């Protein structure tokens, strides 16, 4: 069920397969476009931070976020914009205690989990051109289907 772990890498990962990163600094988790309608990238918030502004590069982009995190877990942002000529916004927040991270394509939707551990759940994004949503992994990631998403659940969830 669960395959890998997977080194970083940049690839397109096929419709079906939930993508779970283990993510390991507080930095960009993840990229994600199709440079046509969809753009999301991963911040990692460590514990404990005070509004602070910080400064990413996503899509070879330097950007600055305000960014706080009053929790004793992990605060994972998903930054998304729909067009290369708009700022991004803070579309999803996973607070979680197990660093994992999700995402998946599946029926012309990209699915991602948020919430709080241990009850995040996942949502979908629309998007026109799913198939050429590629993704850059800055972190080690396992491969689970879609068949096994309630094992999935409980990683994101419980931890490995």
């Amino acid at each position: 069920m669960l395959d890998g772990p997977y080194q970083p890498t940049t690839f397109t990962p096929p419709n079906d397969y939930w993508i779970l990163i283990n993510s390991n600094t507080n930095g960009v988790v993840y990229e994600s476009t199709n440079n046509s309608d969809f753009w999301t990238a991963v911040v990692a918030i460590e514990p404990h931070v005070n509004p602070v502004d910080r400064q990413y590069t996503i899509f070879g982009e330097s950007k600055q976020f305000n960014v706080s995190n009053d929790s004793n877990k992990w605060k994972f942002l998903e930054m998304f914009r729909s067009s290369s000529q708009n700022e991004f916004y803070n579309r999803r927040t996973l607070t979680s205690d197990t660093r994992l991270v999700g995402i998946l394509k599946y029926g012309g939707r990209v699915w991602t989990f948020h919430g709080e551990t241990p009850r995040a759940t996942t949502d979908s994004s629309s998007t026109a051109n799913l198939n050429n949503i590629s993704i850059t992994i800055h972190s080690e990631f396992y491969i689970i289907p879609r068949s096994q998403e309630s094992k999935c659940n409980e990683y994101i969830n419980n931890g490995l």
